[PDB]
């Protein structure tokens, strides 16, 4: 469960946020597989509530109505077709599992579902599963509002409604069975793992009970005895009753301190400088590397809905974003997840986006298909950060240096640092307010290397910058503080 279950070599997964099943299937064959991506995290594939006020927000997908594979991304057949085509190409699929709750208790009863299933939140009656009033913690919670009021109370945080979402009683074998039945369906279809949404709101023991009823990965693509990869969404920063270590027994956990910290350092906020990254990792209070799932930003905190706050770097800050992601992909700590999102009309009104709810590109509710431009970029407002040369080439970098030790670190004491990975890769950063010109020991074999940030290597020709490594692994690097991308990266596979 700690093993991603990706093909040998592939070291990253990408979140194709709100993408359609059919677009993902194509992307797997036309780009993800060839560019070395390890897998894809998909948006919840089960039926959810169709919220029309605001108009189809992205967060409506976190309010389940049933476990039918019927959403705006596609139906069961399209979902199945996607898993098969991606697996057949070596790209794994990880599902965002919303098993801690159902829909809002204040939501109106009826058939406003992505699949037309009937539901009645008022009477806790979800016939498509089926679930009834006896399957919720309505009588287990103590709070006056029935919702979580005090996060210093681990109990109410687990038994009370998270912002009004109907809280399922995961202690009952019936509920655990219904959920496991849904998860086994996905496993048998071919998924390699799951993201356990809102894990902090579930008892570590209830989760384990559910994982105990899960089948092994499909023997057609995975070796016998393979267990699904498990990463739990636990927002744990500092001094909270619930520690992420409490979930180490079920699988990996999302390390939200990673992106929050990296964001302030790159932004150079409150005295932080890149030279401090010398001991990045557990040395900064992070969970053990072998239990961490890291990222710069996620669908939640990229729009202010998650931990990290204002220090979080997103595609909106392209220049600084690329460096942060470049640094994360080059550093050996944890398992990396790349973000892929869409553009929305950010309407900041007194320091808060009033349009952070806006859903994916759409035509009257119907999600717009992902178009590819001649320059390999996406249209229809899909950002496709994963298609950015600087990001995609760093994804490949991590694969190439997989297993190599962190070495040859250098820093000017401010914001000019560099380090290598064994003898397979080397990266240089310039985040200071002045040019960088110095000869450094890369620890790489002599030869001409293409800088994979400014360009690419194609049939023995570099389309960008070229670095020359001496017989003693030394090479000269020049980075202006005015450069489009103030960092250079070279590896064994970019050598001419
Ligand atoms: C790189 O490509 C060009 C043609 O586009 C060719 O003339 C040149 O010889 C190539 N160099 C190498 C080293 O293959
Ligand atoms: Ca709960």
């Amino acid at each position: 469960q700690y093993s991603p279950n990706t093909q040998q070599g592939r070291t990253s997964i990408v979140h194709l946020f709100e993408w359609r099943w059919v677009d993902i299937a194509l992307e797997c064959e036309r780009y993800l597989a060839p560019k070395g991506f390890g897998g894809v995290q998909v948006s919840p594939p089960n039926e959810n509530v169709a919220i029309y006020n605001p108009f189809r927000p992205w967060w409506e997908r976190y309010q389940p109505v049933s476990y039918k594979l019927c959403t705006r991304s596609g139906n069961e057949d399209e979902f199945r077709n996607m898993v098969t085509r991606c697996n057949n190409v070596g790209v794994r699929i990880y599902v965002d599992a919303v098993i801690n709750h159902m829909c809002g208790n204040a939501v109106s009863a009826g058939t406003s579902s992505t699949c037309g299933s009937y539901f009645n939140p008022g009477s806790r009656d979800f016939p498509a599963v089926p679930y009834s009033g006896w399957d919720f913690n309505d009588g287990k919670c103590k709070t006056g509002s029935g919702d979580i009021e005090n996060y210093n109370d681990a109990t109410q945080v687990r038994d009370c409604r998270l912002t009004g979402l109907l809280d399922l009683a995961l202690e009952k074998d019936y509920v655990r069975s219904k959920i496991a039945e849904y998860m086994n369906h996905l496993i048998d279809i071919g998924v390699a793992g799951f993201r356990l949404d809102a894990s902090k709101h579930m008892w570590p023991g209830d989760i384990k009970a559910i994982l105990d009823k899960l089948h092994n990965l499909n023997s057609n693509w995975f070796p016998a005895g393979s267990k699904p990869f498990i990463y739990q969404e636990v927002i744990d920063l500092g001094g909270e009753p619930i520690k992420s270590s409490d979930y180490f027994g079920n699988g990996r956990v999302t390390e939200f301190k990673y992106g929050a910290k990296l964001g302030t350092v790159i932004r150079k906020w409150n005295g932080e400088k890149m030279s401090y990254l010398k001991n990045w990792g557990e040395g900064w209070g992070f969970v053990p590397s072998d239990r961490a799932l890291v990222f710069v930003d996620n669908h939640d905190n990229q729009r202010g809905h998650g931990a990290g706050g204002a220090s979080i770097l997103t595609f909106w800050d392209a220049r600084l974003y690329k460096m942060a992601v470049g640094f994360m992909l080059a550093h050996p700590y944890g398992f990396t997840q790349v973000m892929s999102s869409y553009r929305w009309p950010r309407q900041f009104q007194n320091g808060n986006d009033v349009n952070d709810w806006v859903g994916p590109p759409n035509n009257n509710g119907v999600i717009k298909e992902v178009t590819i431009n001649p320059d390999t970029t996406c249209g229809n407002d899909w950002v496709c950060e994963h298609r950015w040369r600087q990001i995609r080439n760093m994804v490949i970098f991590r694969n190439v240096v997989d297993g190599q030790p962190f070495t040859n670190w250098y820093d000017n004491g401010s914001n000019q640092v560099a380090f290598g990975r064994g003898n397979r890769g080397f990266i240089v950063f310039n985040n200071d307010d002045w040019s960088f010109s110095l000869t450094l020991q890369t620890g790489l074999p002599a030869g001409t290397y293409c800088d994979v940030i400014s360009g690419d290597k194609i049939n023995g020709n570099c389309t960008g910058i070229k670095i020359y490594v001496s017989d003693d692994g030394k090479a000269h690097f020049s980075i202006s503080n005015s450069a489009e991308d103030p960092f250079i990266a070279i590896h064994a596979e970019s050598k001419l």
